[PDB]
RNA sequence: GGCCAGUCUGGCGUUUGGUGACAGCGCCAAGUUCUUCGGAAUUGGGAAAUCCUACUGGCC
């Protein structure tokens, strides 16, 4: 299945690994664009090797329809949507 | 299995760079070489290679 926008990951590779973030754009097949709206904001997203991340069964509707919307997400609304993922798990 | 590119002594920490293995930074250790004894250089294996172990990324 093709990672989603807006859906929650965990990271399994690199130095900020074992983190939850939340993938903001997809490149290709392969790479994707993750951010936590905390230690890695929008402006400066983490690019991401697809195999390097865990897709988690929870896509937040109010990120990808801020996307839909603005083409835009602010870093207040990622961190309510890993803060409300993070209560429900 | 083939082709290409890359990473390297270990432990703890890390809002930094890297897709990543890793690296950078702080601290504690280890090996090798050199020393004027104050210190200095260096770190997978190999005498070395377009070589090889392990690991990472790409194409098949």
């Amino acid at each position: 299945p093709s990672p989603e926008i807006g859906q929650i990951v965990k990271i399994v590779k690199g130095r900020d690994r074992d983190q939850f973030s939340v993938i903001i754009k997809r490149v290709d097949d392969r790479f994707v664009y993750i951010a936590d709206g905390d230690k890695r904001k929008v402006d400066r997203a983490k690019r991401k090797n697809m195999n390097h991340l865990k897709l988690i069964d929870h896509i937040s509707p109010e990120v990808r329809h801020s996307f839909e919307e603005t083409g835009k997400v602010t870093n207040g609304k990622l961190r309510f949507a890993l803060k409300k993922f993070l209560e429900e798990h």
